[PDB]
């Protein structure tokens, strides 16, 4: 996240920090994610795609600091990793980037809700808020392009929904933002997700409601003019939520 401010996992209960092991015993981190039942957390499917082996994956529930433990948290293990068959990238936009990670403890459980871990709602179909709208985003990403390591705090910061028509000009990204894309930024270019905030949320308080509205997917470098965040259009995949999340 460029610019925003740092917040705690009891502002974000719903944000899971998914982390990939290697051989040699390293971890490192992927991904954000988001908590939609206490078994399913979603995500973006451009996060594993290169590693879709669901046994090297960690998921944190609970946490706010990259590095070290946060009381309440609690850890799983990857049940189901499930990355949408259509998914692609191109030059710069990454299409059907959404994927579902099916968690459990190592006793076998799915979460357990507490102040810290807690479920976010999904929108409804074609149900999104007007651009114009103020949205949150949150993530462990970089704070600054020509950062090589992520900060060890949570953050968080608000963006502007911005429309279609404004994020279709070719001076922006022409046709290559989709229907199933939202776009989001600061209007003043200054703040944005950015490197290592892929698969966290856009939440959209909507209709007095919090909500899914995003899924962090691509963009042209972070915060710069007429560069917005693209997001993953969560109300145009609940079929496919749905689907993968029934059994
Ligand atoms: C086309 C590359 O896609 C990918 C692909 Cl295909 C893979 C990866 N990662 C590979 C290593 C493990 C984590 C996932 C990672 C990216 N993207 C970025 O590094 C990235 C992501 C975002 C959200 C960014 O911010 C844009 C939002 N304004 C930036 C600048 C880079």
């Amino acid at each position: 996240i460029i610019g925003g401010e740092f917040t705690t996992i009891e502002n974000q209960p719903w944000f899971a920090a998914i982390y990939r092991r290697h051989r040699g015993g390293s971890v490192t981190y992927v991904c954000g994610g988001s908590l939609i039942s206490p078994c399913w957390v979603i995500s973006a499917t451009h996060c594993f795609i290169d590693y879709p082996k669901k046994e090297d994956y960690i998921v944190y529930l609970g946490r706010s600091r990259l590095n070290s433990n946060t009381q309440g948290e609690m850890k799983f293990e990857v049940e189901n990793l499930i990355l949408h068959k259509d998914y692609s990238a191109d030059t710069l936009a990454h299409h059907n980037d959404i994927a579902l990670l099916k968690i459990r403890s190592k006793e076998g459980r799915c979460a357990q809700p507490s102040r810290t871990i807690q479920t976010i709602s999904l929108p409804s179909m074609y149900n999104d808020p007007q651009f114009g709208t103020s949205c949150e985003i949150t993530g462990f990403g970089k704070e600054n392009s020509t950062d090589y390591l992520y900060p060890e705090q949570l953050k968080m910061t608000v963006v502007k929904l911005i429309s279609h028509r404004e994020c279709q000009q070719p001076h922006y990204y022409g046709s290559e933002v989709t229907t199933k894309m939202l776009c989001a930024a600061d209007p003043q270019w200054k703040t944005d997700s950015c490197q290592g905030d892929s698969g966290g949320p856009l939440v959209c308080s909507l209709q007095g409601r919090m909500t899914l509205t995003g899924i962090v997917s691509w963009g042209r470098g972070c915060a710069l003019k007429d560069k917005p965040g693209v997001y993953t259009r969560v109300s145009h995949f609940l079929p496919w939520i749905r689907s993968h999340t029934k059994e």
